[PDB]
């Protein structure tokens, strides 16, 4: 079974490998985002939007897998050397998740094509040399 | 931060609590009950509805956490230690998956009330006396 986070919001897991790693805020600051941004939309009883449903999924379920690496860290060595279970998660899963926390709360602020127009252009613009590309980056807003 | 999972679909974590914990499917059974019956739907670019979009960050994510717990595994050594995680993974979020994911996958199939309602009658049922209630319990059923 094969099932891309983004194939229902029109883009990819191609489309956002394709800014670089260092471009997206950490998981930390993202869920900050959320928060500072939309959690009465996010706690509300409504589905506001497929964006909302995805988002509330998405930031829980690194809620299940930090919870995870963090009970599982506690049992047999020391709370100055189990960080190696919250360290793997940031490694091959934290980085996942950086992209798609960004990618649903950026398609709230601005709208979907925004966000998905944004991810070309910025994308072509990073990685054209300095002398070949435009001062003025691509920038994202309404 | 504070959100249910369920409220937005008109249920609650308290809701799904009201039914016993071994009512619940393997998380195992019921990723392969979903794919056999939904395969074609949720890996469409269609939203579908909000339960196909909330099912899909469910499926995937017992994906990532699999790959967590498994790796734990890799890296412990006692046989009461390395039963340590699916001790836990059978009991805080495995238990918690297997109503999510049953949760969804069964109001894609029956309606998001009639999945309601039973919840209702066969948790008062499971509470009331066996003498009490009727030998046939509430009925999970193509409408």
């Amino acid at each position: 079974m094969d099932i891309d986070p983004y194939k229902e919001f029109g883009a990819t897991v191609e489309l956002l490998s394709f800014l670089p790693s260092d471009f997206f805020p950490s998981v930390r600051d993202l869920l900050d985002t959320a928060a500072a941004l939309y959690r009465d939309a996010l706690e509300s009883p409504e589905h506001c939007s497929p964006h909302h449903t995805a988002l509330r999924q998405a930031i829980l379920c690194w809620g299940d897998l930090m919870t995870l690496a963090t009970w599982v860290g506690t049992n047999l060595e020391d709370p100055a050397s189990r960080d190696l279970v919250v360290s793997y998660v940031n490694t091959n899963v934290g980085l996942k998740f950086r992209q798609l926390l960004w990618f649903h709360i950026s398609c709230l602020t601005f709208g979907r094509e925004t966000v998905l127009e944004y991810l070309v252009s910025f994308g072509v613009w990073i990685r054209t040399p300095p002398a070949a590309r435009p001062p003025n980056a691509p920038i994202l807003s309404t």
